[PDB]
């Protein structure tokens, strides 16, 4: 399997990776994004999602910390006040629009509450129809759990042969696919828990997209950082960044070029600063490590906003500090604010 | 000495570095500009400068191949068609706008036509009014040329000494100064004289920014590449790099970010190949091996643009094609038109 | 699992990957060597094994090029002529001495003479007894074809898992295991097949490492090199070292520290300059990429010999040429002869 | 200036830089190494000498942790108990031997009390019979003082061309030189001042050899750390390394090879610690940093050794414990011990 759209494919990947740049998750479902604007006051009406994507898409500053943007498919058609495509208003300031193409996940028999991800069929024709419409990479959550028995091989099984069939179909498609094998956080298992977790659910991950002929250039990985479990103790960042590197270099091949965090339910601050310290360890990284933030960009510019139009200047400069923050974390050079 | 800019002025002169970014040269006074138009028949008045500086800075894709755009005074202050000034055009996309300082250059009493450069007086006030107009780096131009007794000691002196004040000055107002001690290609030699030429040059002018104090993490170089003279026979891209990345390892600190190459007379494809095999050599370099160019950016677009408006999105794919082969280049990755 | 020898697996591990070092295949069984010796008319007795390897052992300038010589069981208790034993002879000069400890191959019943290895029955007992005599790594070669319908799911899967289980007995008892998955270059196949296998059968081997919770950063990998099948072609260094390079890139993990080549039948020559070209490339190499040489080592050195002793100076510089040739390839700073 | 020995000055610097490996400065002169003999009542007779240099060079695993040792006059043309001579020892290991060429220090008139550094006359010869004896790298020691008024532009001058004719001679000779511009920790200055001092005194030396067309890539840089003063408090591993890396990424050029740093006041622990966090330091290094310690490698050592012979198994332990600790510090692995 060679794509028509290899060479792209591996120019956009590595681009994505630019140090100083990472993506802005942005694709958060009409549930989804209804929980996030209630949590502030806010109706869940197509009116205030628009107004919000545009609060954050029109912030002065903050797109050239962007090398992508992931859209949820109305954001994708949707335009601005003034009749701007976001799409456009992505491309003119070098932001790569991206689309999330999994339809969520639903429950294992037989197993303790793990999932498996949906998504596969049609999968092929919305991918040309969003690169039509100018996406250029995709995202695909699986999500993993820890605890006695868990992640179980059929989880992990699933999960990864779902992630590489789901990435096989975007690059025939001139999508970059975002490979996200999200380990949850929740427990109170240790950060070796976790390491050990992730390191076994990687090693089945790149299994997977090799029995698929996935072409690793053309492709990122959106993995958790290491870290203890959300009822443990936290730790300091050099720790996080000392196990989830050694997991990475244990795991994931040379070829990927970029590997962009989520935070999951880490703080705006504790994301930044986990990141900057990876960056900061002399170790062998044959990757660029970024950040694909949803909550960890947006909760304070969220909770500034609030509801309405005095507040967004003030959200756009609370937007601005976080974009700028990750920027330099992706670069060591993040010194706190 | 420490600036009160310093921490942006290392900040800016690592982002000029970014890999698959480099600098378009746009600086071109009002006579030389003059020239360029005249050779593809359009008389030099304002209305056709903007109109050129306009159709390069509004061409679709460019700007995100751009880390830079170094500006004429007059062009710092001009807005395009829609009244965006273009220095806020060029933030917008992330691209840091900059200032050519120098007042050109004077022939030097004793010597065989060596010049020295000018532009020190008030050069502080000048600063300062260009960062206020939204200018982040500057840039100063010595020239230096090979012959039986040249360059000479006094030549030497004289650039190197006069690049280091330019420095200094450049660095309290909030300017990133690109040193530019441009060693002319003209004569019989071959590129071993052009090799042991700029390892002199360039050891010359960093003694000369160690005894200014210059904060050299707040600098850029923009040298020649190491070529044989125009009239001698040209040499392959691999040969142009193994000299060139061998001078720049023997004399530029590994506290320099980057290096933009200046074209000089070569041709597009010719500029891009040879930045291309200098990103292909396994070698230590410690810097950033980028582009600053003028002509190797905008020859082609000046011609398919010609005059007027049915050739500006014709124009603006040549731009596009180029800059697009400049980033790649950065990379190592550039593979031929 | 933690080894108690964990810390000295990593340490000698990352020094058999030394820049600048190799190791040396001597670990020819009584049968193999036998075979060596008559192609030279020798007689096959203890007299001349002893002789032959105390040749190699005492080139002057020969062990400071090997960070590692792989030894026969025999060899590994053996004395030279003045009573010096071996594995001082190689402590002293800063080389681990190694041991061979798979015990051959054997058919697979429905497969086209596609084999497996055998040797795991007392391995436990075996290294710890190796160690104890001065052993620090270990050797076991598995052997795959290139065929219509080869290598096999089954072949793979056999050749994988015992190379995981041996690594782990291995590191259990203080022995560096080399994973020696050897493609073997036999048929007219192209170097895009040689390709797609070797990185099919890696992933397949890291795969099985991490479920048997090898630690990688306690291991070596000898893996052919990409080429074309032995009936195909000859291609030059750099495309060896392209299609090679890309294909670790995509399987082996970072943590891996040093991948020791094997020769698989090249010339002493054509080994190096291909090693070379490896070393030349300006790309991703998360770990060293140094030599694992038998043949390529010893085969001009064997001739020189001939029998008697009047050649042993004029072998021992022969000897010191391939050394010296493969120590600068490491470097990629070979010449040529 | 290109020398016949220019291959072998190029392949010995890059070797002495091998990752593992540093210098053994075993060069006290008959009165310097009087003294430490004295500290541990041991009679400064030539039996002693031999027997302590023989001490170190004939411990189990040290000389692997070796890339060269700096030998006195004296020590090169030595033999040991059982006839050896040291330079063999040295070289059957891969250890180069080094040659201490300086004859001492000297005031200059109208400084206070500052030195510049004899040895000159007839260096050439000497370097000539040095390297028929075995050696092939050359020290030379020039000594700078910190004060009000120090280093002064004359003593900066005198030490830097001294070394910069030292090593064209060194060169011409086949040796390798030690570029050693030692700036001396007394007084109550902290350690910006020490990063100013060695900035400006790096320039200098780097400066002068241009002028003198030294073949950078065939020389090795023995600095000082950089440190508060001998009446300052000390300061964490982690500040000195960020001060020295900082010095050295501003003066010293990318074609120089190795850094060996010298050990000056400090305790052996102490160095290393200082040493590992320069190599655990993210940031631009285009040359190995490595050691080349005295005091650093022996003190503890000379102290186990009393003098007598049953104290030598126990001394040779304690030297292997400094060796394996600073080779570990050249990889950034030192853990203490």
């Amino acid at each position: 399997f060679t794509s028509k759209f290899a060479d792209e494919l591996i120019a956009n990947a590595a681009y994505i990776g630019t140090p100083g740049k990472g993506i802005l998750a942005a694709d958060e479902s009409t549930g989804t994004i209804g929980k996030r604007l209630a949590s502030i006051n806010v109706e869940n009406v197509e009116s205030n999602r628009r107004a919000l994507r545009e609060l954050l898409f029109t912030t002065p500053g903050a797109l050239p910390c962007l090398s992508g943007v992931i859209l949820f498919e109305e954001t994708l058609y949707q335009k601005s006040s003034d009749g701007t495509p976001f799409v456009d208003m992505l491309k003119s300031a070098g932001v790569l629009p991206g689309i999330k193409v999994d339809k969520g996940t639903v429950e294992l028999a037989g197993t303790n509450g793990e999932t498996t991800t949906q998504g596969l069929d049609g999968l092929g024709d919305r991918c040309k129809k969003y690169y039509e419409a100018g996406a250029r990479f995709a995202k695909w959550r699986a999500v993993l759990k820890i605890g006695v028995n868990e992640p179980s091989q059929l989880a992990i099984h699933e999960n990864a042969y779902g992630l590489a069939r789901y990435a096989v179909i975007c690059q025939e498609n001139g999508l970059v696919p975002i490979v996200e094998p999200e380990i949850l956080v929740d427990g109170s298992h240790d950060i070796q828990k976790c390491a050990a977790v992730t390191e076994r659910v990687l090693a089945a991950c790149y299994k997977a997209l090799s029995d698929h002929h996935v072409l690793l250039e053309g492709t990122l990985l959106k993995p958790n950082m290491v870290t203890p479990g959300s009822e443990s103790a936290k730790v300091a960042p050099e720790v996080i960044a000392e196990h989830t590197v050694r997991a990475l270099q244990r795991t994931v091949p040379a070829a990927v070029p970029a590997i962009v965090f989520l935070s999951g339910g880490q703080s705006e601050e504790e994301a930044t600063r986990n990141l900057n310290a990876m960056n900061q360890l002399k170790t062998k990284k044959p990757w660029s490590l970024s950040f694909s933030f949803g909550r960890a960009l947006q909760q304070s510019t969220l909770k500034t906003w609030g509801g309405k139009e005095e507040n967004v200047k003030k959200a756009q400069e609370a937007f601005l500090v976080r974009c700028k923050a990750n920027s330099e974390a992706t670069l060591g050079a993040y010194k706190g604010d």
